[PDB]
């Protein structure tokens, strides 16, 4: 069961039906200008941060789902219809959708009408285009009105849906019908005041009619598929004065047989310096220069190609640093084209703005952002490195860290909480996935302040230190870091206690004392704690890298001697230092978290694949056992059934959905990777199949949300929904199964001083080519894999034999042939 | 042009279409739980706290507004409607609602089925029941079937709209087919949790199916107009897990010609104490013992019918207090019915919850209920009584206050700012208006704690003295108070010069210095630090006494001296020194609040209305002229057409909205006491005229809110919407206007010792006679008003000439006749 199907040679995902499960969205933009747009074309647009400058307005919760967003409607003979379907329903002869990289096009076609949309946002513009084409696909000339819709939001998305006593009185527009290059209205709400931005809505013709005012639009007591405007057939020509601004133009169109036209569309944010806010000296006015520009830049068809041939091009080139070519076209597709765009959503939203991600209390995190830069950095690493120092501006002088930054200020807040005592070490992370990608060792030296101080800065290196000794000087009577609010799962809220509701567990004040203790920060610190301790190496602090590996050996040791439970690692001990994720209690006895990181740092390993005595061995083998489902492997076993006061958020789920039972998606990646470490490839690639869109996609009645890309959670076999997504798009499932994938199924990996070529993914794809753009040196690297059970790597390059598993980097220009037996 | 009218004899507003220019409300409840119900079923439930227990979602800003509510779809062979006209939209034979006090009832009749619900909060229960009557009115049998439908909210209003990405996963109900009264449905989300509550949804009948999924009832692509369910014909007995619970049920009832069918349906908030949450020993099961019991005092149409009864006389008995009979019938129904009812509405829900208040940021405002109680105190002084306690609570050892606080928790929070200056005093307003109504010396002496801290309490007349000395303590360079964030114009924020968008103006840091002064905190420090002054009086504070009479006379001797500006008072000193409300800057030149409080407190007051050379009579003629417009009074002129930075929020509004231009009624009637005041009636009357529901009903186009209550702001002249009203039923223009009519325009006022009986209403109301109960004795007061301009009464009571117009107050049971010659 299937709604479209993938286009490769396009890199697009073809909907063939307005009827999917749910709505399925893009995004537009990869800059500082987002838009989402549905396969109805639902959606808003932002620049820079959703929650405080949204250009247009999008309802969450609405019925039906997803009813709004940018409508065609076409009044031919006085039938009104639109090509996206909804909001209008009408029935199209033809209808169709693709979703592509940074662009989506959607065609409908009634009674001899075809109006296809394509929708961008342009390279280096704050700005969604739309280029419509309309078609008179019969065999006599045709007439049609089109009415076009957008409904503008007041740019504090947060006040725009809570504050109507004070904001139904402030919406405030202009209308430029006869502009430069056709008509205009401008969306000014609080440019009176203080601020220096306004929205445009603009066409490049010399439209009929226009509104302004919703409610004249729409008419009393009508839905936007029942709009008067468009059933009369004539705009009313309404100036808003509060309520609710849109934007709207009628154009009369006329087509001879099999004629077309194009009509261009553009929504913009202009901003103007203070002291050109205004065009007149009573500063009633809006300066119209920069949406003069803009519109003079998209006036023409011609210009509208030119840039999305410019996109098309920018993302061939993003896209030829990692390719692979293998016996397996889902695998490929997935590395060369959707996973990777993927990436570069996340790095761009963080966990701020989707279809289920509200665009209001989430911003960029410090832990999401991070994980995000793991599957971001090859991509653009300017960009990466950038982001590296924006998150670290938002960190404490004791190590600690705001939990999120504020998009548009770059500023930390509280407003999901504090003291998430993961946070730290992830910082470390990004920097060496950074440095290993990069060789910029010079990020090491830039000077950051603590949160955003001025005189404060200090160089990133030292940053790092603040992190990893915030986690030295942390651990509890186990030796194990101490937990804080939560770990990187947000629901262990072991000092919280709380009985009574009215406040998030993500905010709620916590208590003082206790001793509860995490075994996944202690496995996070050994991982990440031994790259610290590297690039200490590096930068000649001998006295620090070695005690530095010394702290790393003692929390390793603490996790064999008070983290084991037997046959899996312990998941924590709670405020009273009782142990959480033992097989001793009867709910919540296993727990992914820990046996995924710990066996990435190398925690129990023993022999090899087949040493029954290892820790190693016998957690993965209990995750498969016990977390195992056919939709990927759910976090903890048995869910609870009752709340547990002294957990947190954890039990407050139904069992099978999100923290409590459910298959959390970015702990997936982390039993992949440590699969392939203890030699277990064909396992590894099997839970990466499980989770992956281009293989879930012939389930799509069964995943929902879209086949194209991970989402946060599955429901797992507890839930009567059990396969089921929900928060799609917006997950470090994307940047950890990219990592995953490429990196350690595929095995081409990074690492300071040369290239890891390690495939382990089992014999299901016996040989591939990996092409890898590093350090400035193209390597070719030609994979045959017996998949055998254990088996690793030998390498030749360039025709001569290497001892071990790693390329020294080349100098640039080489291309570097590299051929691998496992 | 009209929508409908008053039914005085049965105290209902009649609207006799659907097709009103906006929904228009009723409020249902008057003890601690309430619902919003529209004309058209829409609106929603709460207990106690609109943003922390909402029973039941509905959507602001919807497309069309007010599409969603508790409907009932009616199935007849095939053909659905719904008597509330929306959502379905079918055409009707005949539609009614009427709004009464506490209930209301919407009849809808199509192709020989009417359908008449009444929906009422009945006295002492947290439940909304709905009394549903089908008659068939044709000459042959009919069969339909009847769907209930309505949609929860997950309690917390502001999790359910913006955290999706958690909330779409934790939905839980129960079904009960077959309970004890008939069939019902658990809403249960977070129970499992920290809840002790639930909701149930039943109907006195054994159902043939039920629904509670959302998205199963209504359809993928479908609106609630086009639910799937109803057309179907059948409940497809839809088990939520997640996603969006409803509680639906479907009766097919049959009937012959004229024959009728009752079912009662019950929607309750339960709670249970912690140790008996659960049926089970496993605590899966929730105990419904309450809503059993609940749902059985309901079972039957006789229990509704006694119900309703019960609450009609509670309102007889609550109305019983003042009353009036006059030849002005609008007058009458407004002092006797509307405007009461209102003022218990707004004691209520001060201004947290109404169709454009969305019942989130917003809890008990300090001001906004110590503004209420002014008309509420007579209704029922035993709640106010408990009101002033609660409010009390929330104020600091210096005097100032939290300036709202939460319903549920009753403790005081910052959420729309901090620090208004006008604060402190109302809470000395309420105390004396209530002991001045109710005699109750002895609330002075309650124990009250400050921030709600155990062990801090003061008695309640030392928390006044804090009120009374932050004024004195905190006055400027003209002797005058200083204005802090704002006072009463929340918008006249003189200390916060803010040029970057972002945050509200109510919230936002405040510059600290400057010399920013408010001659409106001035004449309210003359008004309410008088009565402080008699206060300590009669607590025996003979040298307090002495010190506050000395004070208040400086700060009145302040205003004629700093705040006179020649024909008007001046507003304010900005936070530079210089003068707002002056007729030496082009815009704002006049404001009308210190004009109308500077002269109820009797400042610039002369020898008598034709003493054109008293500065009370220049001000007054001032605002007549420069404000006075056909729908009440503005603000200031000219209204502000660029950004004052100095000046805070009131810049902000368009010309004519909100507090730039806009009628803000609150203020209105203290330039109609003003006037009574100066010895204006016929002016002081034509102003309540012009602003007075029961007399704007004629235009009720223009108006387009209720005509029944009063709203916040209308559209002044400078706005293109000039008349169009925002913001009914929340304001303190209800208390106010009730202060202003009963009190000063028909004269009847309680003061400490006696009832003072000083008519002043011009020659429009020739003849009336008031019933007041007061201290136990009623006095009926009969009035013969030549209406002469500077005219005041004599009295005579029991046939015996008094000296002056205050009656000393009789014993009880006394019938006191007064004979009132003006
Ligand atoms: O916070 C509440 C206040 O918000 C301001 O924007 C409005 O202008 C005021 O009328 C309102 O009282
Ligand atoms: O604040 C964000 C957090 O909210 C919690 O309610 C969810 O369970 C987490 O998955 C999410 O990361
Ligand atoms: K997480
Ligand atoms: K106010």
């Amino acid at each position: 069961m299937r709604y479209g199907h993938f286009d490769d040679a396009a890199r697009e995902y073809v909907i063939t039906t307005p009827h999917t499960p749910y709505p399925w969205i893009n995004y537009l933009g990869s800059e500082q200008f987002f838009s989402l747009l549905s396969h109805q074309a639902g959606g808003y647009s932002f620049y820079r941060d959703a929650k405080m400058r949204r250009l247009t307005r999008y309802r969450y919760n609405n019925i039906p789902a997803d009813a709004g967003g940018r409508y065609l409607y076409v009044n031919d003979g006085g039938d009104v219809w639109t090509p996206s379907w909804l909001p209008v329903k009408a029935d199209l002869d033809h209808f169709e959708a693709r979703h592509g990289l940074g662009y989506s096009r959607i065609t409908g076609e009634r009674n001899g009408l075809k109006v296809e949309t394509l929708f961008f946002v342009p390279l280096g513009e704050n700005a969604e285009v739309q280029k419509v084409t309309v078609t008179n696909t019969s065999d006599a000339p045709k007439t049609a009105t089109l009415f076009s819709f957008v409904e503008f939001c007041l740019w504090n998305a947060q006040d725009d849906q809570t504050n109507y006593q004070r904001n139904l009185s402030i919406g405030e527009v202009e209308v430029e019908q006869d502009g430069p290059h056709g008509s205009a209205i401008y969306h000014k709400t609080e440019y009176r005041e203080r601020r220096d931005h306004y929205a445009v809505f603009g066409v490049n013709t010399r439209a009929d009619g226009f509104d302004t005012d919703r409610d004249t639009f729409v008419g009393a007591y009508n839905s936007l598929g029942e709009a008067s405007v468009p059933r009369a057939g004539k705009s009313a020509d309404s100036v808003a004065s509060g309520w609710y601004p849109i934007g709207s133009h009628s154009v009369a169109v006329t087509l001879q047989p099999g004629e077309s036209r194009d009509l261009v569309y553009v929504l913009g944010y202009l901003e103007n310096p203070d002291e050109e806010k205004w065009a007149d000296d009573a500063h009633q006015v809006v300066n119209k220069a920069p949406a003069h520009a803009l519109l003079g830049r998209f006036a023409t068809s011609e210009q509208v190609d030119a840039a999305l041939e410019a996109l098309n091009s920018y993302w061939t080139n993003l896209l030829s640093t990692y390719s692979v070519s293998s016996t397996d076209e889902k695998l490929d597709r997935m590395v060369n084209i959707w996973n990777q765009y993927q990436c570069m959503v996340t790095f761009n939203m963080s966990r701020s703005a989707s279809f289920f991600e509200t665009g209001i209390g989430r911003g960029m995190g410090f832990r999401d952002s991070n994980q995000d830069l793991l599957g971001f950095v090859h991509l653009i690493p300017e960009r990466a490195r950038e982001r590296i120092i924006d998150i670290a501006s938002t960190q404490f002088a004791d190590g600690s860290a705001y939990h999120q930054y504020q998009p548009l200020t770059k500023r930390g807040n509280n407003d999901i909480g504090s003291g998430f005592n993961d946070d730290p070490l992830w910082l470390i992370a990004g920097v060496a996935a950074y440095i290993k990608e990069s060789g910029d060792w010079g990020i090491l030296d830039e000077p950051v302040p603590f949160d955003n101080e001025p005189g404060s800065e200090v160089p990133l290196f030292e940053h790092l230190t603040r992190s990893f000794q915030f986690t030295v000087q942390n651990r509890g009577p186990h030796g194990l870091p101490l937990i804080g609010r939560a770990d990187w799962n947000d629901c262990l809220n072991l000092n919280c206690f709380s009985t009574t509701p009215g406040e998030s567990f993500q905010t709620i004040e916590n208590q003082a004392g206790g001793v509860a203790e995490s075994v996944f920060i202690a496995a996070q610190f050994v991982l990440y704690g031994a790259e610290y301790a590297t690039l200490a190496e590096r930068r000649g602090l001998a006295d620090v890298a070695t005690e530095a590996r010394k702290y790393v050996d003692e929390v390793r040791a603490a996790v064999l001697e008070h983290g084991w439970d037997g046959q899996w690692f312990l998941r924590a001990y709670d405020y009273y230092g009782n142990p959480v994720g033992t097989d001793a209690k009867p709910e919540g006895k296993i727990w992914i978290e820990p046996q995924g990181f710990a066996v990435m740092a190398g925690i129990g390993v023993g022999e090899g694949p087949d040493d029954a005595d290892a820790p190693a061995v016998k957690a993965l083998d209990s995750v498969n056992e016990m977390l195992g489902t056919p939709h990927g492997l759910v976090l903890q076993y048995p869910a609870y059934t009752t709340y547990q006061i002294e957990l947190g958020e954890v039990s407050t789920y139904p069992p099978g959905y999100k923290e409590n039972g459910g298959i959390f998606c970015n702990a997936n990646p982390w039993v992949i990777i440590a699969e392939t470490v203890v030699g277990r490839g064909a396992q590894a690639f099997d839970y990466y199949k499980r989770i992956t869109p281009a293989y879930r996609e012939d389930i799509s009645d069964t995943h929902k949300l879209e086949p194209y890309v991970y989402a946060q959670m599955i429901a797992g076999k507890e839930a009567v929904r059990a396969g089921e997504a929900k928060n799609s798009w917006l997950t470090g499932t994307a940047a950890w199964n990219f990592v995953a994938v490429s990196q350690y199924l595929l095995g081409v990996r990074p690492d300071y001083d040369g290239l890891v070529v390690d495939p382990q993914i089992g014999p299901d794809v016996p040989s591939y080519t990996v092409t890898r753009v590093a350090r400035g040196a193209t390597y070719e690297i030609t994979v045959t894999n017996s998949g055998a059970p254990g088996a690793r790597a030998s390498l030749t390059v360039d025709g001569a034999p290497v001892d071990g598993r790693t390329v020294p980097y080349a100098p640039a220009g080489s291309t570097v042939r590299v051929e691998v037996t496992v």
